[PDB]
């Protein structure tokens, strides 16, 4: 959005897709990324010319970047400026460029960065670190590095936001009769009671063992969910107490 062409601009930004398990997201954690960007010769010091030379001042616009461009009009004179044949820029150290860069400012360079990752991202949340990315031009700012969080499944627990979700498995027996089982959870196990009688659908609330949310807020809630399944694959005796089951309780 400006005219001039060897004006400052920024470099381009990067992106990286980090990889986290289910608990890294849910807790905080912390990574080193190593990667390639385009950075600026350290073996020039930016201006693409073999050291101990120098950019110099261009043989045609003679450190104008432009070629005034002047036509005789009956009533006066027109001025064209037209950017310089050669330097496009303000010098021309053309005949000695540095190399490494081959003449352009910006070395392929080795970088890593340090990443607070907070606690209780989700996937493709972002993360922007100023400095990193890639190189800018005539002298304007570097780009930004940007991470995506890439969450990988549980295999326990679904999760939204604050939230922690498990199933359980009931059988009929523990269904009936009530049971007390171990429920596990990102922060450990908890034993929880199952009353007699339990319909399946049921919801029990464990609160503060979901996850710590990003937004200041207090830890979210487990959810536990139950399920009845019903037996398969039963054998005789088990058929027969079933039978008997039914008639116990239509006397
Ligand atoms: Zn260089
Ligand atoms: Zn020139």
């Amino acid at each position: 959005s400006s005219r001039n062409p060897n004006a400052p601009r920024q470099g381009d930004d990067l992106q990286y897709r980090v990889n986290l398990t289910f608990e890294e997201a849910i807790f905080g954690t912390e990574k080193e990324v190593k990667y390639h960007r385009e950075a600026g010769c350290r073996t020039c010091n930016g201006s693409g010319a073999k050291p101990g030379t120098s950019p110099v001042t261009c043989g045609r616009c003679h450190g104008a970047g432009v070629i005034n461009v002047d036509t005789q009009t009956p009533l006066g004179m027109m001025r064209r400026q037209v950017t310089c044949d050669v330097c496009h820029g303000r010098g021309k150290e053309i005949k000695y460029p540095c190399t490494t860069c081959h003449g352009t400012g910006h070395e392929k360079q080795a970088h890593s960065v340090h990443v607070k990752i907070p606690a209780g991202v989700e996937t493709g949340q972002q993360i922007r670190l100023a400095g990193q990315g890639e190189a800018g031009f005539n002298g304007g700012p570097y780009g930004d590095l940007y991470v995506v969080v890439s969450v990988e499944a549980s295999d326990k627990f679904e999760r939204e936001g604050t939230t922690i979700f498990y199933n359980l498995n009931l059988n009929f027996v523990q269904a009936a009769l009530g049971d007390t089982v171990d429920i596990p959870t990102v922060h450990g196990d908890v034993e929880l009671v199952i009353p007699e009688g339990t319909q399946t659908g049921k919801k029990f609330r464990l609160r503060s063992k979901g996850a710590p949310s990003l937004r200041g807020g207090a830890v979210g809630d487990q959810y536990v969910t139950v399920n009845v399944v019903t037996p398969t694959g039963l054998n005789d005796r088990q058929k027969v107490a079933l039978k008997e089951f039914a008639a116990a309780g239509d006397l």
